[PDB]
């Protein structure tokens, strides 16, 4: 029979009048049918979480939490194979995509946030005054609160855990809500806080939509401590305007229009390993995928013929075979959207160097949301496609000439999620990089991920930084103790 | 033959079609006309700021930021009395408060960042990958552009130069609006960055008010980098919906109901010289000041037959005269709030210990903003008075029997700025001064401020902490750069 | 039919030409017999250990160590029995002890650095040049190659793991060699490294004593990496003299004659729990433990009194009751020094208010090395048995007036390991402990050792700090990598 | 009249029946007389340093010492052509050394470290117990007491700053030895202390030797709390083994035998200028000199042939010109020492690319310590002049085909003090960089010191670190205040 997504709030299974369908885009089937959170039950999970934190939750030490974030990374992995499953039928990843990014960094963000909590020391500082007295400074972490976290559907379990382990490090309770396209390792996340042990309330989750669902309810609501977010930056605009009620903190990540930089001395053959990978993983359906690729003009035609026969090689095919290495996009609608842009970019005048259509498999799969590995050339950096994030597997190729001009047209952009540089001059890849207006500016890799690393975006890309403790300052309330110790008295 | 506040705009002083009066609250006469920048002036100054990054100041290091830092400083020191005479003209703050407060503490801003950037280190990490392979991770540290500084009016100079000096040293440029109610100490700041060079639109000084005025005119302009901002938390919230258009960093210190919290164990004297201070320091108008009073009973009585007597001493009078302790009110309009406040505490049944009412001096000084130093008493935790912040020289006073009732009755507020602690018992300070929801939780002490530690507010009180490194990197894009170091091919 | 307790090098149980006995200190009788290192097998793991270096342990990563500190931290507790039943039959520890300190603290050793490994960055700035050159400087960690580490016999495994788990966490290899006291533990730890698979040669064990013996040839081994060692001041003398040849980097933590201090308002019940550790954990053999005790005159008179009646009721007995709060000292030897100090103090007039003597069972264990808690009292601070560590369950209490002339006493000593302080005053607590001139200045408890903290002894009592990083700084060497990033040409 | 330098001992001059002469290397002159200091009055100076610590220094705040530290600094620099007269007159150091590094750096030693004291932040950890109880752990920093300080003769101010302004930033007092050959700039440093109002006690000079006399009356003193030493790695082992006596912390800088690796893809011109100096700046007397040189084959000759001329073109001439890039050795004694590897040199078979001998100028300049400056080639990397650290104007250069080879080669000494690495390869500048067994790795540059960052050096070329926090914590006593907090009673 078919599978249910339920609801999870203070300990309790529950499920709803209004519901929808979990499609699987490999094949436009369903895999699963899901229970709609109203305004009440959003509201009782916010409550559950604040009695949370009376409880049990509210008194655990640093301590215990780091063993809880380890049981629960055990938990995970023990099932992987379950949430491997889940992630893959929501999404239609890759199993190359999905046992190797998803549920290995999806379970790792719990020991990594449990291994910086185990250290995170005091911030303090000695304030000498006169008469010889001083005072003592150290600063208490203790708990926002309840904390929002509204988790998109291109890295479902990645990012849902990268916002709830240090939540919960914190010693927050969480309010999650997953895409209504990628519930269910979400859902298989609250069956694994209920396997631990973790208290009821801790925990909650609710499904639903944007605009008039679960999300809005949660950025709404005033006993919200904080929202964290990541997908499209036109949201974050309308969930910080509704932040701006209680002066409410947000995190957030936010899309991006990304350039790659290849130099004409770089390691050719490693070059396009990475940047086969920079725009093709995940369908190209990774924030921090590159859209724009500005090639030094020596190597532009061997860049655009080697690039081209790689992706004739790119296995486009069923997702759960070994060597397949990219999967259909997320939705019939995302899909949509994405073939909108490569019209647009036919009517802009573009040349294809490859892709720009369907794949025809003739069965099933064709009615699934497929898309081509695309790339396309002879465009203005001005022209819509070439400046709009399209959040698909394309780019635009162009050449540059040099340092200083490939620095400014891959700044030249309102957003600033990411950045990777190719080059082996070493003064030149540090020069570069550092000038790259983004939250992380990769040298000879892309998408290496250090946890303990500040990362975010910049412009329209996002607000604030996370990782280490970055994100256990963002996730926690910061009293400044301030303690005068007086001079012995007459 | 009139003081002129004007613009300061891409190096050059602007006068405007648009003016106001700065009025003095201690007699209400004008001190000075201000020049109020429209829209178009506005946009000149956002655009000046970024036109100033592509040139000397955007090539500038931290070194030289370090040494721009500390001659501003120097400058103002040398300038020290034109800034105290502007700061007490504009708000009426007694000599004995400017004095030792706001110019000496809105000097050691300058310097106390320029100490942190000079050493401030690069946050590096080594992740080891597979094959001998690793990659070096340090985060690159750039302006973000322009900051938007939107300043108060209760600290006018101390306040801009805590916003002024950290998003200087991250080496951005600034767009900054005074209250309209405190102009001067501003100009002056903008006469102190032209008198030592700092490069034409790095500091830009606008004048005005918030809504359809330069407030709102920084907030919603699509080329700001960050806003910061510290008043009323409802202003926050407006101003955060106008940063939501580009989703721009915002910093934010918000008023807020602080909580003073007395045990019977005390050093009774130093309490009651602190707590003077922590109600009616700037005349009750510091944002950290408590206006909830919690005496444990043992000491209840006795503490307030104290406090009524020295308030019968507080020299509530002429603020040049160095033994004054408390000037007027910021404005006619703000002394109007708060004797509307003590009305509705005779309206919900207080029992008035001290003050509730207007000095009368019997010369011009009737034509100012001066209230009463006052103490109410015998209110719940839910009346209005006990409630809402009222931003003046008043405290509700009660008493509470247990640590775990005084920890639950502060922190009952949607607020969370700040609370003082008084107790001499060893553990009890540290257990109970954590509890404290506030952003700082001060022990047997009160407004001691170390510039290098996390300060904000929590609940309506705030957004983020600056301070130290949590300013460096609020005012500074982090770039984290990530270099994957082959084994050799 | 007698256990044996062998040498351990390059992965390989070593049998020797020189043998001793391990006894037991609670009835004298034989535990193992132990093969003593000669100079050649010391050669041998020292080769051993560079070796390794050049092998798959010298390829590890950070986070592989990591993983290695948390396997062979698993294996311990797997078989936490034997190391509790090997440590107790080696020292008389009581059960109480062992299975709440030495075994649980020895297994925390790895796990705690496991986790400081995993987290530690990377120490890093950057330095502006002119013409818009800068360079980046990164310190990058390695081993120093083969760490000497020597160690005492009064917490045999938990002592050990303090210095191996970092010493492995940055790399090194190491030779160890346990006191010839206590050798069953380090060869129980030597069983878990080949069990979990430590490569062979990372970690080598050497048997014996110190004075030409196994101590002396890892000491003077010219290819020796650093040396850290753990008890008497004077061996620490000796080994730093040894490494002086090589300028070897060395970490000390050298005993002490350690002050307690008892002021009148203290939480008076958990002081004396606490001091009636601070005096007799571990039979007064813990390098914090106090042999000077200093109480406020007004509560001196009590403080004796409920002393006395404590040590009464403290139960010594056989080790392995549950119930067991001292056992015997560790040797015969160690028993006849305390004996001999306890003499001393009758010789120098001191009044016994409890001990002095030994205990009395009427069966085996008066062949042990058995000695009664006991506290004197009478005596000047200038007198031998209050200035000398004894390094036995023994204070010296004397009464004190003020808080500067305790502080005075405390500090006069030439040691320096640790002090306890005891006072519910907030401002007292914090003032005096920070002027104790010792390592670890602990407020209202004893002997709380958080590893991520900086420990260690002034003066005699040692050189350097450990804990948390400046234990991952000693044991690694620090290349500062420092690259000129041009301008493009 | 001839210049007295004197020691400054509990704020008093303080002459001696035993005096010695300062002589110029630059012509063999006396330049001054200096008092030498008896065991008696190095006792004087300690017991002086230890009172002081109960006066008015033991009762500055961290605050007040950052001022004190800052007015040190301005006085200096007011006087600063004293300083370098000084030190240009002991030394014979060009003045492009002595007005660009010896001063300038010696002056900014005592900044950065007043910077690094304002920011100090106190370390700190919260320790959970059970039962709701926990403990603060915080380290306070005090002064180890009385710091003896042993400055070497190459870089006599600014070794001398580089200790006393962070022992004095702990709070130390200190009892300071210049070299014999230098006594000049530690006597100007004293009239500075004297000059902006140090306590007395604070900061006393005692000249002399070190065998039987103040080096070893300073090493040997019972009372002194911490012993900090730059120079000769056989002296840092005798002054340990008179440490070892009181278990007296020890900070060492001992010398070494350092390489330079230089690839062939390197910037040929920036590599040249950077060599010359890590070769013959102050001829050759720093501690980081290279002494050996490793070239990639293929640019070995261009190397040899380029290195050749730009020797030809080093000015060594009269050290007050502004253009003299060479002076002479320290001493007559140092002189025939470097002489004598020259002997060696010749004797073990090297051929001499260039010097090799001694100026002759024709004037009283011959009777100073003059050497030309040199390079050898054609060894063995087992020869003598090869391992053994010559601290003159003279390196061996070699061959290397392999970035193994070189790495092992490099490595392959008992020292480890720096090294410099010249290459434009992004990868194998870092690789290189950091399997250098060394306290400091330069790359694409020589002698770069930023004072926040650890230095020191591996082997027998020192103990321990200094540098920012790294100088604080050691001329510091650390101690850990851990501060149970209990639970509210019944």
């Amino acid at each position: 029979s078919m599978k249910q997504y339920r609801n999870f709030v203070d300990g309790k299974w529950v499920e709803s009048s209004k519901t929808f369908q979990d499609v699987t885009p490999i094949d436009g089937s369903v895999v699963a049918v899901v229970h709609e959170a109203d305004r009440d039950l959003v509201d009782a999970a916010v409550k559950a979480g604040h009695r949370a934190l009376e409880g049990e939750w509210g008194r655990t030490t640093a301590a215990q939490r780091v063993d809880w974030l380890r049981r629960i990374a055990n938990e995970m992995e023990r099932r992987q194979q379950d949430f491997l499953d889940a992630e893959m039928a929501d999404t239609g990843k890759p199993l190359s995509m999905a046992a190797t990014i998803d549920i290995p960094r999806g379970i790792a963000n719990f020991r990594n946030f449990a291994d910086i909590l185990a250290t995170a020391p005091v911030d303090s500082h000695r304030l000498d005054l006169p008469d010889g007295a001083y005072a003592l400074n150290y600063a208490a972490r203790k708990p926002l609160g309840v904390v929002g976290v509204i988790s998109p559907w291109n890295l479902p379990l990645l990012l849902l855990t990268w916002k709830v382990a240090p939540a919960l490090a914190c010693g927050n309770a969480v309010v999650v809500k997953p895409s209504e396209d990628t519930p269910g390792t979400a859902t298989l996340l609250a069956e694994v806080m209920e396997a631990v042990g973790i208290p009821p309330g801790v925990f909650n989750l609710v499904h639903g939509f944007g605009p008039n669902s679960a999300g809005e309810f949660i950025s709404q609501h005033p006993d919200i401590s904080a929202i964290t977010f990541t997908g499209e930056s036109k949201t974050g605009s309308t969930i910080m305007r509704a932040a701006a009620e209680g002066v409410k903190p947000v995190s957030f990540e936010l899309g991006g229009k990304n350039a790659a930089v290849i130099f004409a001395d770089c390691d050719f053959e490693k070059m396009l390993d990475g940047m086969m990978r920079a725009l093709f993983l995940n369908s190209g359906q990774v924030c921090l995928c590159s859209e724009r690729v500005y090639v030094e003009r020596p190597i532009f035609d061997r860049f655009c013929v080697a690039l081209a026969e790689r992706i004739k090689a790119l296995k486009v095919d069923w997702p759960h075979e070994t060597d397949t290495q990219m999967g259909p996009l997320i939705s019939s609608k995302h899909r949509d959207k994405v073939l909108s842009y490569f019209e647009l970019a036919r009517q802009e005048g573009a040349t294809f160097l490859a892709g720009g259509g369907v794949p025809r498999f003739g069965d099933e799969r064709d009615n699934g949301a497929w898309v081509e590995p695309t790339v396309i050339a002879g465009l203005s950096d001005d022209a819509r496609v070439v400046r709009e994030e399209i959040f698909g597997p394309i780019c635009h190729v162009t050449p540059f000439d040099s340092e200083s001009e490939v620095i400014r047209r891959a700044n030249d952009t309102r957003y600033g999620l990411a950045a990777t540089i190719w080059t082996t001059n070493l003064s030149r890849a540090h020069r570069v990089s550092e000038l790259m207006r983004v939250g992380i500016s990769w040298v000879n890799t892309w998408f290496l991920r250090d946890l303990r690393t500040p990362f975010g975006g910049a412009g329209l890309s996002g607000i604030g930084r996370e990782g280490g403790m970055h994100s256990l300052n963002f996730y926690s309330e910061l009293t400044n103790v301030c303690v005068r110790i007086d001079k012995e008295s007459p």
